[PDB]
């Protein structure tokens, strides 16, 4: 809900 990691997005 702001960038995650290689697989999960936020």
């Amino acid at each position: 809900x702001x960038f995650x990691n290689k697989y999960v997005a936020l």
